[PDB]
Protein backbone atom coordinates (compact mmCIF):
# COMPACT_ATOMS: atom_id res chain seq x y z
CA UNK A 1 0.00 0.00 0.00
CA UNK A 2 2.44 2.53 0.84
CA UNK A 3 4.49 2.35 -2.65
CA UNK A 4 3.57 5.19 -4.69
CA UNK A 5 4.64 6.14 -8.25
CA UNK A 6 6.84 9.18 -8.86
CA UNK A 7 7.36 10.89 -12.01
CA UNK A 8 10.25 13.49 -13.33
CA UNK A 9 9.45 16.99 -11.70
CA UNK A 10 8.84 18.02 -15.53
CA UNK A 11 6.55 15.25 -16.19
CA UNK A 12 4.74 15.94 -12.10
CA UNK A 13 3.80 19.43 -13.01
CA UNK A 14 2.98 19.02 -17.08
CA UNK A 15 0.70 15.70 -16.53
CA UNK A 16 -1.68 17.45 -14.64
CA UNK A 17 -1.94 20.12 -18.60
CA UNK A 18 -4.69 18.74 -21.11
CA UNK A 19 -1.49 19.41 -23.69
CA UNK A 20 0.59 16.60 -21.80
CA UNK A 21 2.43 14.39 -24.48
CA UNK A 22 3.25 11.00 -22.79
CA UNK A 23 6.63 10.97 -24.56
CA UNK A 24 9.02 8.49 -27.26
CA UNK A 25 10.40 5.97 -24.24
CA UNK A 26 7.19 3.43 -24.37
CA UNK A 27 8.60 1.68 -20.94
CA UNK A 28 7.60 4.97 -19.12
CA UNK A 29 4.09 4.28 -20.45
CA UNK A 30 2.82 1.83 -18.20
CA UNK A 31 4.36 4.02 -14.46
CA UNK A 32 2.61 7.11 -16.07
CA UNK A 33 -0.71 5.19 -16.47
CA UNK A 34 -0.29 3.67 -12.76
CA UNK A 35 0.37 7.38 -11.50
CA UNK A 36 -2.92 8.81 -12.93
CA UNK A 37 -4.92 5.47 -11.57
CA UNK A 38 -3.29 6.19 -7.98
CA UNK A 39 -4.01 10.19 -7.88
CA UNK A 40 -7.74 9.93 -9.81
CA UNK A 41 -8.99 6.72 -8.23
CA UNK A 42 -6.66 5.96 -5.07
CA UNK A 43 -3.49 3.77 -4.16
CA UNK A 44 -6.40 0.89 -2.89
CA UNK A 45 -8.65 1.09 -6.42
CA UNK A 46 -6.76 -1.88 -7.45
CA UNK A 47 -4.29 -4.65 -6.22
CA UNK A 48 -0.64 -3.30 -7.74
CA UNK A 49 -0.31 -6.93 -8.68
CA UNK A 50 -3.05 -7.16 -10.59
CA UNK A 51 -3.02 -4.20 -12.19
CA UNK A 52 0.10 -4.15 -13.49
CA UNK A 53 -0.30 -7.86 -15.11
CA UNK A 54 -3.77 -6.07 -16.88
CA UNK A 55 -1.56 -3.26 -18.11
CA UNK A 56 0.91 -5.51 -19.85
CA UNK A 57 -1.50 -7.82 -21.28
CA UNK A 58 -3.55 -4.94 -22.38
CA UNK A 59 -0.37 -3.71 -24.10
CA UNK A 60 0.47 -6.96 -25.94
CA UNK A 61 -2.91 -7.06 -27.56
CA UNK A 62 -1.97 -3.59 -29.17
CA UNK A 63 -0.42 -3.95 -32.76
CA UNK A 64 2.31 -2.04 -33.89
CA UNK A 65 0.49 0.00 -36.69
CA UNK A 66 1.02 3.65 -37.28
CA UNK A 67 -1.76 5.83 -34.83
CA UNK A 68 -4.25 2.81 -33.64
CA UNK A 69 -1.24 1.31 -31.12
CA UNK A 70 -0.21 1.17 -27.70
CA UNK A 71 0.58 4.69 -27.63
CA UNK A 72 -2.83 6.02 -28.72
CA UNK A 73 -4.43 3.86 -25.49
CA UNK A 74 -2.06 5.87 -23.11
CA UNK A 75 -2.57 9.23 -24.92
CA UNK A 76 -6.55 9.00 -24.32
CA UNK A 77 -6.34 7.27 -21.04
CA UNK A 78 -4.17 10.60 -20.02
CA UNK A 79 -7.37 13.15 -21.18
CA UNK A 80 -9.69 11.40 -19.38
CA UNK A 81 -7.38 11.56 -15.83
CA UNK A 82 -7.24 15.30 -16.87
CA UNK A 83 -11.25 15.70 -17.27
CA UNK A 84 -11.29 13.52 -14.30
CA UNK A 85 -8.88 15.75 -11.77
CA UNK A 86 -10.66 18.95 -13.40
CA UNK A 87 -14.27 17.47 -11.92
CA UNK A 88 -13.14 16.33 -9.32
CA UNK A 89 -16.82 16.10 -7.30
CA UNK A 90 -18.73 15.46 -10.31
CA UNK A 91 -18.05 11.64 -10.96
CA UNK A 92 -18.49 8.45 -8.79
CA UNK A 93 -15.82 5.81 -7.58
CA UNK A 94 -17.11 3.39 -10.10
CA UNK A 95 -16.88 5.89 -12.71
CA UNK A 96 -13.19 6.98 -12.19
CA UNK A 97 -12.41 3.23 -11.88
CA UNK A 98 -14.15 2.27 -15.14
CA UNK A 99 -13.45 5.26 -17.54
CA UNK A 100 -9.34 5.26 -17.18
CA UNK A 101 -9.85 1.69 -17.96
CA UNK A 102 -12.34 1.93 -20.76
CA UNK A 103 -10.00 4.62 -22.10
CA UNK A 104 -6.97 2.27 -22.24
CA UNK A 105 -8.70 -0.91 -23.96
CA UNK A 106 -11.02 1.10 -26.12
CA UNK A 107 -8.86 -0.05 -29.00
CA UNK A 108 -7.46 -2.98 -27.90
CA UNK A 109 -6.50 -5.57 -31.22
CA UNK A 110 -7.26 -2.76 -33.87
CA UNK A 111 -5.75 -3.10 -37.21
CA UNK A 112 -5.76 0.46 -38.45
CA UNK A 113 -8.78 -0.24 -40.78
CA UNK A 114 -12.32 1.65 -40.33
CA UNK A 115 -16.08 -0.02 -39.97
CA UNK A 116 -16.65 1.01 -43.45
CA UNK A 117 -13.33 -1.07 -44.86
CA UNK A 118 -14.05 -4.01 -42.56
CA UNK A 119 -17.61 -4.24 -44.19
CA UNK A 120 -16.86 -3.99 -47.48
CA UNK A 121 -14.15 -6.65 -47.41
CA UNK A 122 -16.55 -8.64 -45.78
CA UNK A 123 -14.42 -9.99 -42.79
CA UNK A 124 -16.17 -12.11 -40.26
CA UNK A 125 -16.19 -9.69 -37.28
CA UNK A 126 -18.75 -7.30 -39.44
CA UNK A 127 -20.84 -10.71 -39.99
CA UNK A 128 -20.54 -10.97 -35.88
CA UNK A 129 -21.05 -7.14 -35.23
CA UNK A 130 -23.14 -5.22 -37.63
CA UNK A 131 -23.14 -1.64 -36.15
CA UNK A 132 -19.93 -0.31 -34.11
CA UNK A 133 -18.20 -3.27 -35.90
CA UNK A 134 -14.54 -2.49 -34.45
CA UNK A 135 -15.74 -1.10 -30.89
CA UNK A 136 -17.83 -4.21 -29.93
CA UNK A 137 -14.91 -6.35 -30.45
CA UNK A 138 -12.49 -4.25 -28.46
CA UNK A 139 -15.60 -4.12 -25.59
CA UNK A 140 -15.25 -8.46 -26.32
CA UNK A 141 -11.05 -8.51 -26.06
CA UNK A 142 -11.58 -6.40 -22.95
CA UNK A 143 -13.68 -8.81 -20.97
CA UNK A 144 -11.00 -11.54 -22.36
CA UNK A 145 -8.17 -10.13 -20.70
CA UNK A 146 -10.41 -9.22 -17.28
CA UNK A 147 -10.79 -13.34 -17.37
CA UNK A 148 -7.53 -14.24 -17.86
CA UNK A 149 -5.96 -15.85 -14.20
CA UNK A 150 -4.31 -13.45 -12.12
CA UNK A 151 -5.83 -10.50 -14.15
CA UNK A 152 -9.42 -9.44 -12.59
CA UNK A 153 -8.89 -6.21 -11.39
CA UNK A 154 -12.04 -5.75 -10.30
CA UNK A 155 -12.37 -8.99 -7.83
CA UNK A 156 -12.82 -6.88 -4.81
CA UNK A 157 -16.04 -5.42 -6.08
CA UNK A 158 -19.40 -6.83 -4.95
CA UNK A 159 -21.22 -8.81 -7.71
CA UNK A 160 -23.50 -5.57 -8.63
CA UNK A 161 -20.49 -3.02 -8.59
CA UNK A 162 -18.88 -5.93 -11.04
CA UNK A 163 -21.84 -5.51 -13.30
CA UNK A 164 -22.40 -1.25 -12.96
CA UNK A 165 -18.73 -1.01 -14.04
CA UNK A 166 -18.53 -3.64 -16.82
CA UNK A 167 -21.79 -1.69 -17.54
CA UNK A 168 -19.78 1.81 -17.77
CA UNK A 169 -16.69 -0.01 -19.90
CA UNK A 170 -18.84 -1.08 -22.10
CA UNK A 171 -20.79 2.36 -22.97
CA UNK A 172 -17.44 3.95 -23.18
CA UNK A 173 -16.20 1.40 -25.65
CA UNK A 174 -18.99 1.97 -27.95
CA UNK A 175 -19.25 5.70 -27.75
CA UNK A 176 -15.45 5.91 -29.31
CA UNK A 177 -17.41 4.48 -32.66
CA UNK A 178 -17.37 8.26 -34.55
CA UNK A 179 -20.63 7.76 -36.68
CA UNK A 180 -22.94 7.44 -33.07
CA UNK A 181 -20.93 10.75 -31.70
CA UNK A 182 -23.03 13.60 -34.77
CA UNK A 183 -26.58 11.98 -32.79
CA UNK A 184 -25.19 11.85 -28.97
CA UNK A 185 -23.61 15.38 -29.08
CA UNK A 186 -27.00 17.08 -30.83
CA UNK A 187 -28.96 15.65 -28.14
CA UNK A 188 -27.04 16.84 -25.14
CA UNK A 189 -27.18 20.26 -27.04
CA UNK A 190 -31.01 20.12 -27.09
CA UNK A 191 -31.07 19.07 -23.21
CA UNK A 192 -28.33 21.66 -22.61
CA UNK A 193 -29.88 24.69 -24.07
CA UNK A 194 -33.58 23.65 -23.43
CA UNK A 195 -32.31 23.42 -19.51
CA UNK A 196 -33.61 19.62 -19.55
CA UNK A 197 -30.02 18.16 -19.07
CA UNK A 198 -29.45 16.61 -15.68
CA UNK A 199 -26.55 14.72 -14.55
CA UNK A 200 -28.89 12.20 -12.43
CA UNK A 201 -30.77 10.93 -15.00
CA UNK A 202 -28.63 7.26 -15.74
CA UNK A 203 -29.60 8.04 -19.66
CA UNK A 204 -27.63 11.72 -19.47
CA UNK A 205 -24.58 10.73 -17.56
CA UNK A 206 -24.26 8.20 -19.82
CA UNK A 207 -24.66 10.43 -23.20
CA UNK A 208 -22.42 13.43 -20.93
CA UNK A 209 -19.70 10.38 -20.60
CA UNK A 210 -19.65 9.18 -23.91
CA UNK A 211 -19.03 12.72 -25.13
CA UNK A 212 -15.92 12.88 -23.10
CA UNK A 213 -15.06 9.66 -24.64
CA UNK A 214 -14.84 11.09 -28.36
CA UNK A 215 -13.23 14.07 -26.71
CA UNK A 216 -10.65 11.65 -25.02
CA UNK A 217 -10.30 9.63 -28.22
CA UNK A 218 -10.01 12.68 -30.40
CA UNK A 219 -7.48 14.81 -27.84
CA UNK A 220 -4.82 14.82 -30.87
CA UNK A 221 -6.21 17.59 -32.09
CA UNK A 222 -5.98 19.44 -28.80
CA UNK A 223 -2.05 19.32 -28.40
CA UNK A 224 0.85 22.13 -28.98
CA UNK A 225 0.82 22.10 -32.82
CA UNK A 226 4.23 20.40 -33.40
CA UNK A 227 2.23 17.45 -31.82
CA UNK A 228 -0.92 17.82 -33.81
CA UNK A 229 1.07 17.92 -36.90
CA UNK A 230 3.30 15.17 -36.10
CA UNK A 231 0.20 13.14 -35.29
CA UNK A 232 -1.30 13.80 -38.23
CA UNK A 233 1.25 11.74 -40.33
CA UNK A 234 0.38 8.90 -38.48
CA UNK A 235 -3.29 8.93 -38.67
CA UNK A 236 -2.80 9.62 -42.30
CA UNK A 237 -0.41 6.78 -42.84
CA UNK A 238 -3.12 3.99 -41.81
CA UNK A 239 -5.94 6.20 -43.73
CA UNK A 240 -3.57 6.06 -46.89
CA UNK A 241 -2.88 2.14 -45.99
CA UNK A 242 -6.78 1.78 -46.62
CA UNK A 243 -7.24 3.13 -49.20
CA UNK A 244 -4.96 1.02 -51.07
CA UNK A 245 -6.31 -2.01 -49.73
CA UNK A 246 -9.78 -0.04 -51.14
CA UNK A 247 -8.35 0.22 -54.77
CA UNK A 248 -7.17 -3.59 -54.43
CA UNK A 249 -11.25 -4.37 -54.15
CA UNK A 250 -11.85 -2.63 -56.93
CA UNK A 251 -13.03 0.59 -54.72
CA UNK A 252 -11.66 3.96 -55.46
CA UNK A 253 -11.49 5.34 -51.88
CA UNK A 254 -12.70 8.90 -51.06
CA UNK A 255 -10.17 11.55 -51.51
CA UNK A 256 -8.77 11.67 -47.49
CA UNK A 257 -8.05 8.21 -48.03
CA UNK A 258 -6.42 8.33 -51.21
CA UNK A 259 -2.26 8.53 -51.36
CA UNK A 260 -2.18 9.87 -54.83
CA UNK A 261 -4.07 13.35 -52.96
CA UNK A 262 -2.02 14.29 -50.51
CA UNK A 263 -2.59 18.07 -51.00
CA UNK A 264 -6.49 17.59 -50.16
CA UNK A 265 -4.88 17.00 -46.61
CA UNK A 266 -5.24 20.84 -45.28
CA UNK A 267 -8.89 21.54 -46.42
CA UNK A 268 -9.73 17.65 -44.59
CA UNK A 269 -8.25 18.81 -41.58
CA UNK A 270 -10.38 22.16 -42.00
CA UNK A 271 -13.31 19.77 -42.39
CA UNK A 272 -12.80 17.52 -39.73
CA UNK A 273 -12.26 20.35 -37.02
CA UNK A 274 -15.53 22.46 -38.46
CA UNK A 275 -17.31 19.32 -38.51
CA UNK A 276 -16.23 17.48 -35.48
CA UNK A 277 -13.86 18.41 -33.32
CA UNK A 278 -14.99 22.25 -32.40
CA UNK A 279 -18.76 20.92 -32.20
CA UNK A 280 -17.16 18.15 -29.68
CA UNK A 281 -15.44 20.14 -27.11
CA UNK A 282 -17.52 23.56 -27.39
CA UNK A 283 -20.77 21.00 -26.32
CA UNK A 284 -18.13 19.17 -23.62
CA UNK A 285 -17.41 22.77 -22.40
CA UNK A 286 -21.31 23.88 -22.18
CA UNK A 287 -21.41 20.65 -19.89
CA UNK A 288 -18.45 21.09 -18.17
CA UNK A 289 -16.86 24.21 -17.67
CA UNK A 290 -13.33 23.25 -16.81
CA UNK A 291 -12.82 21.32 -19.86
CA UNK A 292 -12.00 25.11 -22.07
CA UNK A 293 -8.29 24.60 -22.34
CA UNK A 294 -9.50 21.78 -25.27
CA UNK A 295 -11.57 23.56 -26.85
CA UNK A 296 -9.21 26.92 -26.86
CA UNK A 297 -6.20 24.24 -27.74
CA UNK A 298 -8.54 22.93 -30.26
CA UNK A 299 -9.37 26.16 -31.51
CA UNK A 300 -5.71 27.07 -31.68
CA UNK A 301 -4.76 23.93 -34.07
CA UNK A 302 -7.95 25.06 -36.39
CA UNK A 303 -6.30 28.22 -37.00
CA UNK A 304 -2.52 26.63 -37.66
CA UNK A 305 -3.94 24.54 -40.27
CA UNK A 306 -5.85 27.73 -41.60
CA UNK A 307 -2.68 29.00 -41.93
CA UNK A 308 -1.19 25.62 -43.85
CA UNK A 309 -3.61 26.33 -46.49
CA UNK A 310 -2.56 30.40 -46.92
CA UNK A 311 0.65 29.24 -47.70
CA UNK A 312 2.34 30.62 -44.64
CA UNK A 313 3.44 27.22 -43.06
C1 LIG B 1 -4.15 14.63 -35.38
C2 LIG B 1 -5.53 14.07 -35.73
C3 LIG B 1 -6.30 13.11 -35.01
C4 LIG B 1 -7.50 12.89 -35.66
C5 LIG B 1 -8.63 11.95 -35.27
N1 LIG B 1 -7.47 13.67 -36.78
C6 LIG B 1 -8.53 13.75 -37.78
C7 LIG B 1 -8.13 13.05 -39.06
N2 LIG B 1 -9.30 13.12 -39.94
C8 LIG B 1 -10.34 12.29 -39.69
O1 LIG B 1 -10.27 11.52 -38.75
N3 LIG B 1 -11.43 12.34 -40.51
C9 LIG B 1 -12.64 11.59 -40.44
C10 LIG B 1 -12.79 10.30 -40.03
C11 LIG B 1 -14.15 9.97 -40.13
N4 LIG B 1 -14.81 11.01 -40.59
N5 LIG B 1 -13.89 12.06 -40.81
C12 LIG B 1 -14.21 13.37 -41.30
C13 LIG B 1 -15.34 14.05 -40.82
C14 LIG B 1 -15.64 15.32 -41.28
C15 LIG B 1 -14.82 15.93 -42.23
C16 LIG B 1 -13.69 15.27 -42.71
C17 LIG B 1 -13.39 14.00 -42.25
N6 LIG B 1 -6.25 14.40 -36.80
MG1 LIG C 1 -11.64 3.17 -31.99
ZN1 LIG D 1 -9.20 5.55 -30.36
Amino acid sequence: GLMQFTLPVRLCKEIELFHFDIGPFENMWPGIFVYMVHRSCGTSCFELEKLCRFIMSVKKNYRRVPYHNWKHAVTVAHCMYAILQNNHTLFTDLERKGLLIACLCHDLDHRGFSNSYLQKFDHPLAALYSTSTMEQHHFSQTVSILQLEGHNIFSTLSSSEYEQVLEIIRKAIIATDLALYFGNRKQLEEMYQTGSLNLNNQSHRDRVIGLMMTACDLCSVTKLWPVTKLTANDIYAEFWAEGDEMKKLGIQPIPMMDRDKKDEVPQGQLGFYNAVAIPCYTTLTQILPPTEPLLKACRDNLSQWEKVIRGEE
